[PDB]
RNA sequence: UGUACACGUGGUAAACACGUGACAGCAGCCCCGAUGGACGGACCGCGAGGACCGUCAAGCCUAGCAGGUACCUUCGGGUGGGGCCUUGCGAUACCUGCGGGCGAACCCUGUGGUCGGGUUUGCAGCCCGGCCACAUUUUCCUGUUGCAAAAAAGUCAAAUAAAGAAAAACUGUGCGGGGUUCCGUUGGACCUGCCAGU
């Protein structure tokens, strides 16, 4: 039943989110939320035949070997290198069964000797060799088995054993400097700047330019086993290493796990499997070969520097100044791919041509299709809007911009079965830092960034049901200052440009340094600096611009968020927005956010600009005949009095729990009849001759919290008779040992600095206890609001 | 291009001349993203803004994106509204396509002519949309599927099935009971009755 699959999908996504956040977020963003809908039938019959298809690649030719031509490996594995390899352990279990524990428990020497024996024999056990493959729909509405994706997961020991081999390959034989894809530094670091400099130069000096982008799709599904084995054999690497790779690939199998249904193993006829740590290094050797097969004298002369190819993660951006120049380059790429089995998406590859014309001083754009990939024509795109050289969030071949693909991601996140805080976190730390690279490879304006920010804010407002008139700084202000900390692409793009392009001239690359001394790059740097200065405030400590201070300055100066200005001094106050979100339910988070920025609809806040009516729209609905502000509702209203005592006692119970856990003799509601009047302390506790009178207060924040704390600190500790009475009751002789103490929390859930410091210092409570008091304050306040709004008489 | 300043040349000095110059600076800050129009009237404090009533055929808005046309320039480039000032060298007219929201059609389904699309392969399939033609009405109660948060409340005819028929209060480290908030033996929420009181 559909409800059953929805149940299973929700459980699976929640478990994945609890275990590993990054993989779950990356799966949710792409669209892996609907699961499989075609079952085993008409699914194995489509994907099984496409797997055991050995490519008839002839292999590299003497010409390719000579173009390539233009020892410490297999060393015994020691125990230091095992921990020298950086491994991400928050991954999925293999089909064998060992998830992380049976592999973590074994000592290092045993694993080292096991790998040594494995390479001595050269045979990975079939049980450990076995791997599974789950299916992922591409478009949000699957229509056929060809619209899915076979993500394959291998065993943990095999991934660990290959990671050290990949590290050895990277250290022993580093790639060419042109290869800036799978590199130690950031891949698309200088490649974005080089293309921009080339485009600026070709427009400036009216130089003939043609830049083509062609991607390596099915590059996982097109490398022939024999071709790669021969390539590694002729590279000079040990022949037995190649034999081991050939034995690994020739003896391979795959299990189809669709709807938890077992399936027989299936042969694979094409090499390079997805997710293996050796795959992006082995494919780097193919990149080295294809780059070495490029024609020698061809490219674009950018300031005495010749630029021809800038390899991206899985792309190949070729450049040429002459129309005939790139045709032979493309033919060479085609023959290299065909001789190795690689296939190219003519649909997803594009060519940008730029032909100048004299006697007019303008520059002309070609429109018709001229170049081709072995006969198949290449589409010609006018504007450079295919800045999708960012890896994930795959391309659309110039059909759409970067938007209309961000909105798809937002819809995929919105429809996924996640709590309102989980979507917020996924957008915070997995979507914004993912497409932000794409908005720098070309000319950009402020309006595009502002519209992207507005769309993101609209999506977040829909997720958390906030009204329209909420301070826009609330979304982008940092957590410690009070806010959702949604990073804003309006100010983080100039920040990225300034931070990266500023250090362009310090890059080891010779091409990047040439690109640094350009005209367009410097103009963009000036624009980015201007925007950053306009959207930041200089830091007092370090004299360096920061956007967080600017967002805080706007937020604390607003009307809704003025009461939050005291939250930046005690980071515990806003510990529930981001860190402690797994302990708070779904609707609870939305209610807490609503009362946190005072988005609750009152007769004052909910009628902004629409107060042309009578006093009934402004007078308190309880008959208090005063202004109906949310502070009045939540703090001073006779209908809300019972809820106020309820919340107060809810807090005093939890703090009493804490001090009891800290081994203090507590006394609830002491009864002291002073001669002056009636004094009602909250709770007293004494230990080893010293006592304290701890009273609990939840008060508004429109005044300073510390002063309000002092107003009862002095009253309870300087009465002159009450301290003697509590000293006599507790059993301590000297009245100066006992002194008053308060726990003052603003009803939005903001600690008081003096109160928090006193409570931490006078009596020992660990951080988790103080973390939960804002939760109690917010819950009590919103329950008070619901109690008030439940009836209207 | 237009202001102001650094050096050099020449000169007895200049309120004299020229050239070269920090990416030379000097071309201020702040706020604003709502949405259908033409013609005729009733509303409003007839005031900035917000209601409604009549037709029209489809388009109407956009400081959103991309490309070209002309013009101003100065080479860098340039086209929304409002405010505070302050001196504090800038720049407009439209059409084309895409996205957004307001319209408007469209509408129970199967074949074919279709056309734009995606996806494996070499025009063989699956799926997304747009034109051209085909196939009694009202009326209550059991099963199948689309989203709400949980083993159930919403969906009484969303589509349905010789479908089976008819007409034409609360105050609480209180107490008891259950696959239900989401937590890895606890915690807030509602469901009930007693416990000392109002
Ligand atoms: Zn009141």
């Amino acid at each position: 039943t559909s409800r059953q699959k929805r149940r299973a999908e929700y459980a699976r996504v929640q478990e994945l989110y609890k275990k590993c956040r990054s993989r779950a977020a990356a799966e949710v963003i792409d669209g892996a939320c609907g699961g499989v809908g075609h079952s085993l039938e008409e699914m194995e019959t489509y994907w099984r035949p496409i797997l055991e298809r050995v490519s008839d690649a002839p292999g590299p030719t003497p010409e390719a070997l000579h173009a390539l031509g233009r020892t410490q490996l297999w060393k015994p594995i020691s125990v230091e290198e095992i921990k020298a390899s950086r491994f991400d352990w928050r991954t999925s279990p293999g089909p064998d069964g060992i998830r992380s524990g049976q592999w973590r428990a074994v000592p290092v020497h045993l694993k080292a000797e096991m790998f040594n024996a494995w390479m001595a024999r050269g045979e990975i056990p079939e049980i450990l060799r076995q791997c599974r493959t789950v299916f992922v729909p591409k478009v949000e509405r699957p229509g056929g088995p060809g619209e899915y994706r076979p993500i394959s997961i291998a065993s943990i020991p095999l991934r660990h054993f290959h990671s050290i081999l990949a590290r050895r390959l990277l250290a022993c034989c580093p790639p060419d400097a042109r290869q800036r894809g799978f590199i130690c530094a950031d891949g698309t670091l200088e490649n974005s700047a080089v293309l921009d400099a080339v485009l600026g130069d070709s427009r400036k000096k009216l130089r003939e330019c043609h830049v083509a982008v062609l991607d390596f799709a099915k590059a996982f599904d097109t490398v022939s086993h024999e071709a790669l084995v021969e390539l590694l054999r002729l590279r000079g690497m040990p022949e037995q290493f190649c034999g081991y790779i050939a034995h690994l690939y020739d003896t391979a199998s795959t299990t189809l796990a669709v709807n938890n249904e077992m399936s027989s193993p299936v042969k694979v006829g094409r090499g390079v499997r997805q997710g293996d740590p050796l795959s992006p290094i082995l494919f780097n050797v193919v990149m080295d070969l294809i780059l070495a097969s490029l024609p020698e004298r061809v490219g674009y002369r950018l300031e005495m520097e010749l630029v021809s190819a800038l390899a991206y993660a899985y792309d190949l951006v070729l450049l040429a100044g002459s129309k005939v120049g790139m045709q032979e380059s493309i033919s060479a790429v085609d023959c290299v791919g065909r001789q190795m089995g690689l296939r190219l998406n003519c649909r997803k590859s594009a060519v940008l041509s730029m032909i100048p014309d004299g006697h007019r001083k303008k520059h002309h754009y070609l429109t018709e299709r001229t170049f081709n990939i072995g006969g198949k024509p290449l589409r010609q795109v006018s504007c450079v809007e295919r800045w999708r050289y960012l890896g994930v969030d795959f391309e659309a071949s110039g059909c759409v911009t970067l938007e209309h693909s961000i909105s798809s991601a937002l819809n995929n996140i919105s429809r996924a079965p996640l709590k309102p805080q989980q979507r917020l976190e996924i957008l915070r730390a997995h979507l914004i830092p993912r497409f932000q690279h794409g908005f720098v490879l070309g000319n950009i304006s402020d309006d595009r960034l502002r519209m992207l920010d507005v769309q993101i804010r609209k999506a977040v407002g829909q997720w958390l049901r906030l009204p329209a008139d909420v301070p826009k700084a609330y979304y982008h202000a940092a957590v410690q200052d009070g806010g959702l900390a949604i990073p804003s692409v309006r100010a983080t793009i100039p920040d990225l440009i300034v931070r990266r392009f500023g250090g362009l001239d310090s890059s080891p690359w010779s091409v990047a340094r040439a690109a640094a001394k350009s005209d367009k790059i410097r103009k963009k740097l000036r624009w980015a600096w201007k925007q950053l200065r306009r959207f930041s405030r200089v830091d007092s400590t370090t004299q360096r611009p920061s956007v967080r201070l600017f967002w805080r300055e706007h937020l604390h100066a607003s009307v809704d968020g003025r009461e939050l200005r005291e939250s930046t001094r005690t980071p515990t106050s806003t510990k529930w927005i981001r860190e402690r979100c797994a302990q708070i339910t779904g609707r609870d988070f939305v209610q807490f956010v609503h009362t946190h920025i005072n988005a609750l609809p009152s007769r004052i806040r909910g009628s902004r600009g629409r107060r042309g009516g009578g006093e009934s729209s402004l007078t308190c609905r309880a008959g208090c005949k005063v202004r109906e502000t949310t502070a009045h509702i939540l703090q001073q209203c006779h209908r809300t009095h019972g809820g106020r005592i309820l919340r107060h006692n809810k807090i005093v119970s939890f703090v009493a729990k804490a001090m009891e856990e800290n081994k203090w003799t507590v006394e609830l509601e002491p009864r002291l009849r002073t001669s002056v009047g009636l004094r009602k302390p909250a709770i007293i506790a004494s230990r080893d001759g010293v006592g304290v009178i701890v009273d609990v207060q939840v008060v508004s924040g429109q005044r300073s919290l510390d002063e309000l704390h002092r107003e009862k600190r002095n009253k309870y500790g300087n009465h002159g008779e009450l301290v003697e009475l509590v000293a006599g009751r507790l059993g301590l002789p000297k009245a100066e040992c006992v002194r008053a103490t308060s726990c003052t929390i603003s009803w939005r859930g903001v600690w008081s600095l003096t109160s928090y410091k006193e409570l931490r210092s006078i009596i020992g409570l660990r951080e988790p206890t103080l973390q939960i008091v804002p939760i109690l304050a917010l819950r009590g306040s919103h329950m008070n609001w619901t109690r008030f709004n439940q009836m209207t008489s």
